[PDB]
């Protein structure tokens, strides 16, 4: 699972890897070092290596000669089984058969790389819990590693002596890893996963359970500024934190069967970017829309794609069914000469029907970063189903990359939050962009984090990657790029200072 991804390898190194340890059908993915933000699919075929560009501009993974995907895991799963119709110019099939596995452990949640014996004990003593563990580089034995495991009962600081921390040396000799006896492993991940399944037992009988990695991402909101400083800059920083998050995407390959159904195929903007069955919005007014409920784990959201001409009516059905009263559009109808969303609302002062739904554009206000549209939504034949829907259209998202300052986003979401809150029993806030995962994901996560701070003040804990992972288990690929990942941190930092300045 995600071992075919090699986060710190060069193009030539990848070639040599595939040529020396691979066979025809072998492959790996890697970040493009030439095209930052983008990726490369390196495949061995007919005795040599081909490199295949995978572009990600913030909306999705665009495989050259292939299709658009929500995550690299989903792309690889796609080809490595059903509908592996990957080809090139000539029309030749390119087979993805043998994942060439990576041995670098940096993006393992339990691997902290560069860290000392004292700080390690600090983390394990405070955040630590029964079965919490971690692996750091040995400073006293270069090339070697230390595994540290907390066992006992309760968590956090204790003095009852009912808990303890054990340290196990991991020797690296001749490119393989062991704990001083027994099996030797080709990588630290193999070793760790072996001892998770077969726990080490001490003579006196303490079983060293490797239950959960220690959390090293959670911070107190007050000190986000300091955390950003360290992650910015050897010890792991932003890049490793993000790559560690990406690695966990392989836990999220849930079914999206309803999306793949023939009847619903043309209801998806992008054919392979689908909602999870278990969180999709079911329309019980067919029953299909490309949307998922996102629930923070009071205010919820619906992340959805931009409407197609044949899904406009379904979009409005969804809005009515869910009692949604606020809609956040983060896209222009067309960007870089590409359709991203059809106009699904009437011109100002006009009234339109969309199947059984009827919508009136009452009034448009404009601001710097956005236009607000007051819409009246009702069901035809029923002159009491009228509800006001507020459509916030954010227009200042740069066509390439992310905004240089988060202040417009923050002011926008602040305004969106007050609107939602003013309307008792309003359902989820609808958020959409092209595929409903890039910007949508970014806006939603930022909104989630700020709400924690708005309600609990400067003195609360936030965990960006964990919030993102929680959101990703509800819609595929939410938050697409490391760029957006940094932008989330910047936005929460910026919010904090504007809070304290007042």
């Amino acid at each position: 699972s995600r071992r075919w991804f090699h986060p710190n390898i060069t193009g030539v190194e990848a070639e040599n890897l595939l040529l020396t340890r691979g066979v025809d059908g072998s492959f790996l993915a890697r970040p493009s070092k030439s095209n930052p933000g983008d990726f490369t699919l390196s495949v061995r075929r007919n005795g040599a290596v081909t490199h295949i560009k995978i572009q990600n501009t913030g909306d999705y993974y665009d495989l050259y000669g292939g299709e658009k995907f929500a995550t690299l895991a989903e792309l690889v799963q796609y080809y490595m089984e059903h509908h592996g119709q990957l080809k090139e110019k000539n029309g030749d099939v390119i087979e993805l058969k043998y994942p060439l596995n990576c041995a670098d452990p940096t993006s393992e949640r339990w691997f902290h790389g560069h860290l000392s014996g004292k700080e390690a004990e600090k983390l394990l003593t405070e955040k630590g819990k029964h079965g919490s563990f971690l692996v750091r580089e040995s400073q006293s034995h270069p090339g070697d590693f230390v595994l540290s495991v907390r066992t006992g009962d309760d968590k956090g600081e204790s003095n009852d002596g009912k808990s303890k921390v054990t340290h196990v040396m991991i020797r690296c000799q001749e490119l393989k890893y062991d704990v001083g006896g027994g099996e030797r492993f080709d990588s630290l991940t193999d070793l760790v996963e072996h001892y998770k399944k077969n726990p080490m037992v001490e003579t006196l009988g303490t079983v060293l359970q490797l239950k959960q990695p220690l959390n090293t991402t959670r911070i107190n909101a007050a000190e986000i500024e300091s955390r950003v400083r360290e992650l910015s800059k050897v010890k792991q920083g932003f890049w490793e934190e993000f790559e560690t998050l990406q690695q966990q995407e392989c836990k999220l390959l849930y079914s999206r069967k309803e999306g793949q159904r023939q009847e619903n195929k043309n209801k998806n903007r992008y054919k392979n970017i689908l909602p999870f069955d278990h969180t999709r919005v079911v329309l019980h007014d067919s029953d299909y829309i490309n949307a998922n409920i996102i629930m923070p784990e009071k205010k919820s959201y619906i992340a959805t794609q931009g409407c197609l001409q044949n899904t406009v009516n379904d979009f409005w059905r969804m809005v009515f069914q869910e009692n949604s009263r606020v809609i956040v559009m983060t896209t222009k109808e067309v960007e870089r000469g590409k359709s991203k969303c059809v106009k699904y609302w009437p011109d100002e002062y006009a009234l339109k029907e969309y199947g059984v739904m009827r919508v009136r554009n009452v009034k448009e206000s404009a601001a710097h970063d956005y236009t607000l549209r007051e819409l009246k939504l009702s069901k035809v034949g029923q002159g009491n189903t009228e509800r006001t829907v507020w459509q916030y259209h954010f227009r200042t998202w740069p066509d390439h990359g992310v905004p240089s300052d988060p202040g417009g986003v923050l002011d926008f979401l602040e305004e969106v939050h007050h609107k939602q809150e003013s309307i008792m029993d309003a359902g989820p806030v609808v958020v959409h962009c092209s595929a409903g995962i890039g910007r949508t994901g970014t806006f939603i996560v930022i909104d989630i984090l700020i709400d924690i701070i708005r309600e609990k003040g400067v003195d609360c804990d936030i965990d960006v990657p964990k919030t993102i992972q929680m959101v990703r288990s509800q819609r595929s690929g939410m938050v697409q790029t490391e760029a957006e990942y940094r932008f989330i941190y910047m936005a929460v930092q910026h919010y904090i200072e504007t809070l304290q300045r007042r």
